[PDB]
């Protein structure tokens, strides 16, 4: 698709069977999820925005359904105000900005 | 001009006589700026994102050129770690989301 930008880039994806809402952010380097529990080990990660820093939790090699395009790769989780898909991702379905 | 995804996508601005680096951020509502004066009126807002919220100076009616187009919108300016263009100007220049 051509997605315009006068609202936000919502989109669906599905992760652990569950459907969800996040947006498309080319901002982002990262890709991170509202609290949700997920298979096997995760390591340590502090990640920062606009207002400073949060601690996360990073799970690797994750089977991910993105606005139906299939992506298996890094999920961050934690206190984040939103479900955000970030660079890592974006270029596993092929997104490019475009004007 | 196609912008792909493998690395920041960081483009330069002019804003106020000065030229300054910025990101195209497409899960950003709004355009910020670090530290600069600006002419006109201003007020005072709060903005969220990933860490909490911090306080900037709106001023409105502001002209940016963004990779050589021409836009006008409203501009916050105060302690971001790093310059961002936001949907508000995005739309503006024609920039559209690829999958
Ligand atoms: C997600 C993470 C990997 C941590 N990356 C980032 O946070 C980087 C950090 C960079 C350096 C600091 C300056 C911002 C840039 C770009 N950001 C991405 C960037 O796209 C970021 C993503 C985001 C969206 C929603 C909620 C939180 C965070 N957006 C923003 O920071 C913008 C700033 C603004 N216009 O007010 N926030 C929002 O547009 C926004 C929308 C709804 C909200 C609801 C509740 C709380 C906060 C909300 N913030
Ligand atoms: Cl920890
Ligand atoms: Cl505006
Ligand atoms: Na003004």
């Amino acid at each position: 698709p051509q997605i315009t930008l006068w609202k936000r880039p919502l989109v669906t994806i599905k992760i652990g069977g569950q459907l969800k809402e996040a947006l498309l952010d080319t901002g982002a380097d990262d890709t991170v999820i509202e609290e949700m529990s997920l298979p096997g080990r995760w390591k340590p990660k502090m990640i920062g925005g606009i207002g400073g820093f949060i601690k996360v939790r990073q799970y690797d090699q994750i089977i991910i359904e993105i606005a139906g395009h299939k992506a298996i790769g890094t999920v961050l989780v934690g206190p984040t105000p939103a479900n955000i898909i970030g660079r890592n991702l974006l270029t596993q379905i092929g997104a490019t900005l475009n004007f």
